[PDB]
């Protein structure tokens, strides 16, 4: 039966021109740290990576969709930088932070909050920072990222819509190998 990973984020598409960008990006952050990884799919989490059993996948996804089809889409601009790795420091991540729209992703997050209240899961992380992560590596990172590298990368963005005006469409929930779809209003 299980217990399943269970995760609720917007997904953000991964257009050519958005992924041209990551051709120029990530190669320049390989030159300071070889052995980081280009994301395959692309999302901003709204909430912990949490266990779910397995009955109750479903009325989850559910209570989700009941609250998600009434929440009304905006935009959101995430285009800084930013270096940051897990809560055990075993990964780091290069991301673009959420600045423009940070306010409408709390009021998300409030609303996915209360599901996971209601199926004893754990709520979001406190001062949570929303972030597009584009690539990750093993290990803690940070000190050869930030700094000189860090403003390159952001140069690099700087010099480039697509990332100044993203609209959320959908919310996604995964759990195990499932993923469930829905529309914004
Ligand atoms: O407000 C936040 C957002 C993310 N993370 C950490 O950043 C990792 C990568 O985030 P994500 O880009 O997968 O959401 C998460 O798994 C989590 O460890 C936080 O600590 N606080
Ligand atoms: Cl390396």
């Amino acid at each position: 039966m299980g217990n399943w990973a269970t995760h609720v984020y917007v997904p953000y598409e991964a257009k050519e021109e958005f992924l041209d960008l990551l051709d120029v990006l990530l190669p320049h952050a390989q030159t300071y740290v070889p052995r980081l990884v280009r994301m395959k799919v692309f999302h901003l989490s709204l909430s912990q990576s949490v266990v779910l059993r397995h009955h109750w996948i479903l009325p989850f996804v559910q209570a989700l969709k009941a609250r998600m089809t009434s929440f009304h889409r905006f935009f959101f601009t995430a285009n800084q930088v930013k270096i940051y790795t897990n809560q055990e420091k075993t990964r780091t991540f290069i991301g673009l932070e959420v600045t423009s729209g940070h306010a409408q992703f709390l009021d998300l997050v409030s609303e996915v909050d209360r599901v996971m209240e209601e199926f004893n899961l754990t709520t979001f992380y406190q001062d949570p920072s929303f972030h597009l992560s584009l690539a990750w590596c093993v290990g803690d990172a940070r000190l050869q990222l930030e700094g000189q590298c860090l403003q390159e990368l952001q140069a690099i963005v700087d010099g480039f819509e697509v990332l100044l005006r993203v609209h959320t469409e959908q919310v996604r929930c995964k759990s195990g190998n499932k993923f469930f779809s829905m529309p914004l209003k």
